[PDB]
């Protein structure tokens, strides 16, 4: 891995890197939070900001650095501090920033500033295309209710890698984290919705641990089966 500042960034795949900051809370020291950088021909697209605008700056200040490309969009995967805590540094730098509508529409009730533009689902999950445009390899799907209400996920075209964010746990987990503003009843679908959206993903990555294999699908619905 390779540390910038507080953060870290680990190249998954020769255009994908996951972008890790830390957020210190009292009574459980830093805690990970995990994004995504991907390049795409002469521009780059990012997958969720940092815990804050200070740790975002640094992700686009990494880019500059190590891809020197232009940050095309960013899409975040839902309104929960990890994901969205860093709108500001993005919207500073003139990025282009997209969210569920309803993670938009959740933001200012989350404390979150709301992306600038929203993303709607078809019934089967898939992002509309007509919202999400000029978006590459960043496929969106909506996998229905699980970690909260708006949670999104993203494939990434051309390689074996799918991002789950929070709703997905590794394999290792032995719980499903924050399930505050968790559907415990329909987020072992969601999480299975996931893993059929993205059947051939071989690596899967997630908001809160190291990149797994598709068991961290399978173990995070067996989990949520026991919510039910
Ligand atoms: C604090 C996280 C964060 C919160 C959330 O997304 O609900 C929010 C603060 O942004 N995402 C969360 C999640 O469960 O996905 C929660 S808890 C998370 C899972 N256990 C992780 C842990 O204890 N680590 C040491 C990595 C923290
Ligand atoms: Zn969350
Ligand atoms: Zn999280």
């Amino acid at each position: 891995d390779q540390r910038f500042g507080d953060l870290v960034f680990r190249q998954l795949a020769p255009n994908v890197w996951q972008h890790t900051s830390y957020l210190d809370m009292p009574g459980f020291g830093a805690v990970a939070s995990n994004g995504l950088i991907v390049r795409d021909g002469g521009r780059v697209l990012v997958v969720d900001t940092a815990w804050t605008d200070d740790q975002t700056a640094q992700i686009l200040n990494w880019i500059k650095q190590e891809i020197n490309l232009p940050v095309a969009l960013a899409v975040v995967t839902h309104a929960h501090q990890d994901k969205m805590g860093g709108m500001d540094a993005l919207h500073a730098a003139g990025i282009a920033t997209y969210a569920n509508a309803l993670s938009n529409q959740l933001a200012p009730q989350e404390g979150m500033v709301a992306a600038q533009h929203s993303l709607t689902f078809a019934a089967n999950g898939w992002v509309e295309p007509a919202t999400a445009p000029n978006f590459g390899p960043l496929k969106v799907f909506y996998p229905g209710p699980g970690h909260t209400s708006d949670n999104i996920t993203v494939g990434i075209d051309g390689t074996d890698i799918a991002f789950g964010g929070c709703l997905i746990k590794d394999s290792k987990a032995k719980s499903l984290g924050n399930l505050g503003d968790a559907d415990t009843e329909h987020y072992a679908a969601s999480a299975r919705a996931f893993g059929a959206a993205f059947p051939k993903a071989s690596m899967i990555v997630m908001s809160h641990s190291a990149p797994d294999s598709r068991a961290a699908i399978t173990h995070t619905a067996r989990m949520a089966d026991k919510l039910r």
